[PDB]
């Protein structure tokens, strides 16, 4: 991070604990983006290395980083190439110069964008169930069904405009017969609080 | 957060996630949240709310409550002035929020967004404990300590007015107790403090 | 706290919550509390007590003890002077507390912490119902575990340090199971705990 | 670490928690290297002492440190720092502070990291060629184990493509053979899911 | 510490360490590192927060009393007595004065010496088995046997020749033969690789 303080312990320890506990859920992307503020490519690589397990997801993230680096190289101190942004062929001093020079070339931000895109891909892939396939079970409380529905919806990552249409149609459509009837009788526009209180 | 523009510290986010994971949604989550988000800007509050794993239904209800409060703000309040969606950090850059919060007289957008979030959290906590104070009753072979713990947890979750707190706590504790401990407590005499009651019922 | 009025730090609250959750209510919670709340204002102490999950009965008893101490203060002690409910932070703004504690040469925060510590001592004494005289070594229980339980109950009781020596010396040997009782009686007077445990283990 | 403030608690505590939870996996090397920034030899020894358990791995690390110290003494015959001076066994804190304020810390950390790499390679006994998908084993878990072993062993990339076909259960073997060459890992896993 | 009160993170980490590791040798360096410049009151606060193991804490208190009596015999603001070093009969102001006076009276260092001696005793008591009694089991992996052997060695805190010969001596028949055939001077990595 940029002075140029070395990545703090607490940050790495918390990042490791997060990736271990939460597995790969949408909350890993904001957490990551918040723990890697102003981080240089070397620091981002140190963060990604400390990730235990999930090595398939890490390999897929590395593949996405290589794809973005190839695209950068095709479209484009010395100028930074694609593998230069990923911190494979650039010293910490070169990165510090690139990011601190005036005008600056924020290589850290670019690498973090690539990593966050890869993480979005990973999150979408770790939630295989589609919005249209989730339906309330027979003897399943409505709360658990709503939780699963909204978790899958956040994993899919569709535009908020489509978010509203899906939230309103699919939630009512896939409800079990009892709660389906209760909700259909509740009336249109019924807020989520009213539905949850009615079904409980 | 502001205290310059320091980025939200790691410890804060990590502890907030750990709290929301461990305690689920209990009354102690509201003070914890309010204490971990001191001087936090709207973007930081949204970063905190995003890191909350699971409980996505409660987060949707919180978002709906925030939209309601924002509509009310816009109705009451038609650099530039901050609109409703600017307080919630949906249509305002970090620089605009910092400018609003650093001016004098400052427009504390952070405090307002935190008020809205705390109202939503009160709703969530009250809804996650569906049993009412008047519906909670001591079991047959349940020690008095466990019944008192459940009773006071439900009472703090309902969070009504203080007069309710005192009257309900003592009257309902004696009323809903099991027959044996009910008799023991009624024999203890009026004014009985909780310590004496627990010592008698053990 | 006033070190300027710094807000209660996150790490402190998180460690306090984790401590109260893991250890339940054991004597070691009181020193921990007193050490984590240095110079804390009444609002900060209330924030700490609020974040305590579960154990709501003990917290209500603590609130009742705080009310008792506030009533005693109000009786003994009739900006303005702080009444009982002002010390507990129920009828005083953060600014009034900061002024009271920062005025040269009345640290109300320390007083509120004294009250809370008295309440916590009562709570700890109540959470250990067994008395020192009721603890006795089991049939096939290692001597180390019996000593651990004995000294845990002794620290929980919070009696006068005067009775500590008499009880530790007489009762520890008295409440031992027959085999280790004979071994220790043969060890001879003036033995240290290390020697006793080495002999029994 | 270089003023010379004493090693902070948080660093030691996180190091202990990491070494305990993750045992000895490749992710321990970056963690160690990041937690010991500017640390003096005494600080590195304080870190190594607090490591609970895994005493066999710690003894192997100590032997590797002695080997590297002997090699240093052979290559390199205030005063000059000997081998046992870098390892902090025959040097006072003041001499270390003077030398680093000759980066003894970086050299000692290089030795320790080499030993830790050896330890990690030894903690993963399974070879890349022995891992094969089970009968009722999800493909994701098989891929995770494969890449974990590959990272532990530290050509590899070329081998990955052959091993993918090799470690494929008959059903998944047919699916992969039909998928066609040059299939990316994302596409491959999406097809096999 | 040197006089801010002991920070939260330090106390919380100390409690978690004493809980997790129980009483193992690695607790002594950790303790010595967490109490740098700590006053006697801070050391007492650290020792109080230790949950459980109250027998070991009583033994530590007895060791502290022994060392305080020895000090009082050897050395018969005011001069610090035995109970003054342990923070039992001295106010925070007296400790701050003793430690801040130009002639350093290290109450922290002396109390920490006493506490570390007691803790070494406790650790030695928690590992009753001797190095010469440890032997590889019938169906026990060689790695676990080496780990137990070296843990016991660290508990004994007594060396290289004996440890290395006894390691091969106390092995299981199969691994004993394998190691004896491996040849002298083989490193532990090679031995473990052969026995794997
Ligand atoms: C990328 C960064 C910089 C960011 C951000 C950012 C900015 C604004 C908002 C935000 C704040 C307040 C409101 Cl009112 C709305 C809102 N209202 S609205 O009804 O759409 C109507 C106005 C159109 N929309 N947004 C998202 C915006 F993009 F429009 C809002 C958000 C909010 C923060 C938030 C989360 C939460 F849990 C509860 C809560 F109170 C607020 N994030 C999301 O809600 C994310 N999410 N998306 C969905 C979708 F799957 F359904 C869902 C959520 C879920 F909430 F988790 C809940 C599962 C359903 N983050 S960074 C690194 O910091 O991550
Ligand atoms: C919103 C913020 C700013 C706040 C606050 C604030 C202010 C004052 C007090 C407080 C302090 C001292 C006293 Cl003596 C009383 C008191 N005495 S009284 O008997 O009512 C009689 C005088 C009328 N009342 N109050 C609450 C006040 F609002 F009246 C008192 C409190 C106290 C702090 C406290 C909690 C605790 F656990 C133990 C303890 F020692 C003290 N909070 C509550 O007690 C909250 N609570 N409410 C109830 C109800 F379900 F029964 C219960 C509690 C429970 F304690 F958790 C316990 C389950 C039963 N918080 S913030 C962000 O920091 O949250
Ligand atoms: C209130 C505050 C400010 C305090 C304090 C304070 C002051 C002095 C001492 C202390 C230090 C050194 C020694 Cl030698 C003695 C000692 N020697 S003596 O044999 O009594 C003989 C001289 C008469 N007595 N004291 C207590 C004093 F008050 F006299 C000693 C202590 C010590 C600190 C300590 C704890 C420990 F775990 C191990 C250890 F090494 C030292 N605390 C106690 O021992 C507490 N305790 N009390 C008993 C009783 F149930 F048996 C027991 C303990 C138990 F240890 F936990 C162990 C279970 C048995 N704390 S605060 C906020 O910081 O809490
Ligand atoms: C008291 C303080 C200040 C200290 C210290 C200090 C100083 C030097 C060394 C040290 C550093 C490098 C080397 Cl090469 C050797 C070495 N090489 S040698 O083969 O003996 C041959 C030269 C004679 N000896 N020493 C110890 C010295 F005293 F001689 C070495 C050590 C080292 C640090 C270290 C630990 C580790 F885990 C792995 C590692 F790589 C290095 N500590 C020990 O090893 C401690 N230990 N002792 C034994 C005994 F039971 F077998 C064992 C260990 C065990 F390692 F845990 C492993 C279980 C077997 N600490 S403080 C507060 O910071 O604690
Ligand atoms: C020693 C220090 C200083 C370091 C470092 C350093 C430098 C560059 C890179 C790096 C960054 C970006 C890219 Cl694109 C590549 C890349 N692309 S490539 O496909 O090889 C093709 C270009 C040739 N290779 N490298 C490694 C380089 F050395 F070549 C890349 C790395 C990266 C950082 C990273 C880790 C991750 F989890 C996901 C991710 F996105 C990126 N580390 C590794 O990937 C390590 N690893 N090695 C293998 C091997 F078993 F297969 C595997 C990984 C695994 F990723 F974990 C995944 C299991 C498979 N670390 S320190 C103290 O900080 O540790």
């Amino acid at each position: 991070p940029i002075v140029h303080q070395a990545i703090s312990p607490r940050t790495l320890c918390c990042w490791v604990k997060v990736v271990e506990e939460k597995a790969f859920s949408p909350e890993v992307i904001p957490m990551f983006s918040a723990l890697s503020e102003g981080a240089t490519p070397q620091d981002l690589n140190t963060m990604l290395n400390t990730v235990g397990g999930h090595q398939a997801a890490m390999q897929m993230l590395k593949e996405t980083i290589n794809e973005e680096a190839a695209e950068w190289d095709r479209l484009h101190m010395r100028e930074p190439r694609g593998s230069d942004i990923a911190g494979t062929t650039s010293t910490l001093q070169e990165q510090i110069g690139w990011m601190t020079h005036n005008p600056p070339i924020p290589v850290g931000e670019i690498y973090k964008r690539w990593i966050i895109l890869g993480l979005n891909k990973i999150v979408r892939m770790y939630s295989p169930t589609s919005i249209l396939d989730i339906r309330q079970g027979p003897k399943e409380p409505f709360r658990d069904y709503v939780d699963r529905f909204y978790k899958t919806l956040r994993a899919e990552q569709a535009s908020q405009e489509v978010k509203n249409a899906a939230t309103e149609t699919l939630l009512v459509q896939n409800a079990n017969p009892d709660c389906k009837t209760i909700l259909k009788a509740l009336g249109p526009g019924a807020t989520l609080e009213e539905m949850m209180t009615a079904c409980q």
